């Protein structure tokens, strides 16, 4: 089981560092488009043509018209109430057709790109919400980040003395093993050179284990030829003991004289040392 | 980690090198017949060579004994036929006397 | 024990190089947003209608308004100490609402752009000081950063010698290791040779250990024969020795003959050097 070892050393190797993450719920009406479904960014933005301006006609559906005919409609408010006569309130709305005019361009061009920058400032305030939760959960992010270079600085902390043991198994390395390896192929290239030549590289002669195994092979061939011979005579010296049998008489050789045999039992006793 | 190296740096590669000091002069065995050092070879290997010394030894004794015993024959049978004979010095009772001395007290009859 | 051992290193390997780095203690009421969770920041900014630039009131709470009413409390303050009639102070006041009115417009738009300008400014200048202690520790990190491309310098120019002993070590394996690594294969060739033909690859004849093999197991097919030859011929000359005790009158055969004997010995003596 391994799950149960997992949480078990994180709750343990990381204690009293429990740092709250952020936990609002974004899933509510609040975290979308303001208005839903039904905002008024989900207009049609028709084509400004030149009927937005001024219909061409006097109380029109334009801006040009609906400023001249606001300022007529301000202006009625006086000529209706006496204070001015007739012509009065007339020159004062003819006067006013240039002022009108140049409003009613800068409302026009500038009316649309005014109510977006304050509809989509709203998109960009309602993420903003989410935004701040984010940066609420980045801050233990980056807090961690902090215990988790400190840890970095032991672990490199650490590091150190396994490098420095490692120079002091590569001192051992260069100033003791290799000098005794190289001893061991100095004394295993001989071993090979004792089987082709009799004599080592520096000089002496071939002995121990290889130089005596070479004795025993030296006896061993001279053995072989002594051996033959004893054989080979063995079948000669048989036919002078049947002869003396036979004949009953008949003068040893020079070999069979009791001088040769009381010498040949000599040999036989002082080489077996048993005087 | 440390702990495992700290054990390799100071128990593990003295040791080694021992196994190393050792292992090299079973090979100069071969060879030389003296260690790096200096002594003499002994041991398993040294107990070795003595069995081949003693090899070769026994072998050109056993080619005497053999090679003689065709000469001690002749006596035997000559012998035999003529009844009279001189023994030989070797084939003195003295000399057989001792001979059974030596083949108790090497055998530790006695 | 790595801790001590690490520590050691440390303060042994860098000597005199102990860069000390800032201690400024960030944990006070200072070091947040000035004024606490109660600055000025946490309003609530409410939409900016037209009730803002006048309330359709005189002295209201527009801006438009309180410049117009000032601009009067202004000029009231001559008028009711003589130095003007009531005539001279109305007129005054009547051609100050261009002037007011204007003014009111420039204010509102950019008074409260000009509040965050100098509110995002203050939380940008206390973020400065924090952000002033992070250069007095990554000057350190700069001064480390150069000792340690310093030991760069030291480990490549250390790097130099190791890649020349290596075209040493390699001009040793292309002019005395490989020549004599491919005569070791010109020499177990001709041992792989040797066991199917009996001609070496250049040419002579096979010779030495495997050359010396075949001689003892030629010598040993033909020992084979003439050792069957010798046992199959022992019968029959068994039952001439029996006929001849029995009969005890038989003349010997010619290979019987006492000259034949005689040479024979004549052989057995010159081949095993007896004379």
């Amino acid at each position: 089981g391994a799950e149960v070892e997992a949480n078990r050393l994180l709750l343990a190797l990381t204690e009293g560092e429990d740092f709250a993450l952020p936990d609002i719920d974004m899933s509510g009406p609040e975290w979308d488009i303001p208005g839903g479904d039904g905002s008024p960014i989900f207009a049609e933005v028709t084509r400004l043509t030149n009927e937005d301006l001024t219909t061409r006609v006097v109380g029109g559906s334009g801006t040009f018209d609906a400023l001249m005919a606001s300022a007529a409609a301000h202006l009625k408010q006086e000529f209706k109430e006496g204070r001015i006569t007739g012509g009065e309130y007339t020159k004062a709305y003819i006067a006013i057709v240039e002022t009108c005019m140049g409003n009613a361009t800068q409302y026009l061009l500038g009316r649309d790109q005014a109510y977006w920058a304050a509809a989509m400032a709203q998109i960009q305030a309602v993420s903003a919400r989410v935004a701040l939760a984010t940066s609420k959960a980045q801050y233990v992010l980056a807090k961690f980040q902090a215990l988790n270079a400190k840890s970095e600085y032991a672990l490199t902390k650490l590091k150190l003395s396994t490098e420095s043991e490692t120079y002091c198994a590569a001192l051992f390395n260069v100033e003791q093993t290799l000098p005794q390896q190289l001893k061991l192929l100095i004394e295993q290239t001989e071993a090979q050179r004792a089987q082709t030549l009799d004599k080592r590289s520096d000089g002496a002669t071939v002995s121990g284990s290889i130089g005596k195994q070479k004795e025993l092979y030296t006896q061993q061939i001279t053995s072989y030829q002594r051996d033959a011979e004893v054989k080979a005579s063995k079948l000669f010296t048989d036919a002078w003991i049947t002869q003396k049998t036979i004949d009953e008489g008949l003068t040893p050789p020079n070999g069979f004289t009791n001088s040769s045999i009381d010498d040949v039992l000599t040999t036989l006793k002082r080489n077996n040392n048993l005087n």
